[PDB]
């Protein structure tokens, strides 16, 4: 049973951790072992729901989000689950010049 079907449900997690530019916009794409599994978008234990501001791609075995204005205060932990599994991830959106 080298590699089977047996415990994993995400073939892709989400980095460790992402980085955007203010009321910017970021990517998160995760893949799936099977489209039979639903996957669910979570922010800080809140159900995440599709509008301008999360655009949600559904293409084959990936599922895309897309957060606009990202702002230093929207930088919240996100976590999506699959089937049997789920994972983690942490923004990190940034806000102001830092040299000149």
């Amino acid at each position: 049973g080298s590699s089977g079907s047996s415990g994993a449900a995400f073939a892709k997690i989400l980095d460790p951790a992402y980085q955007v530019d203010k009321g910017g916009r970021v990517r998160f794409v995760v893949e799936l072992a099977d489209p039979k599994l639903e996957v669910k978008w979570y922010k800080n234990g809140q159900e995440i729901r599709p509008s301008t501001k999360y655009i949600f791609e559904h293409k084959g075995c990936q599922r895309i989000l897309f957060i606009n204005n990202c702002q230093m205060t929207d930088d919240s932990e996100y976590y999506v689950t699959a089937g049997d599994e789920k994972c983690s991830t942490e923004l990190f959106v940034r806000s102001g010049p830092s040299s000149g």
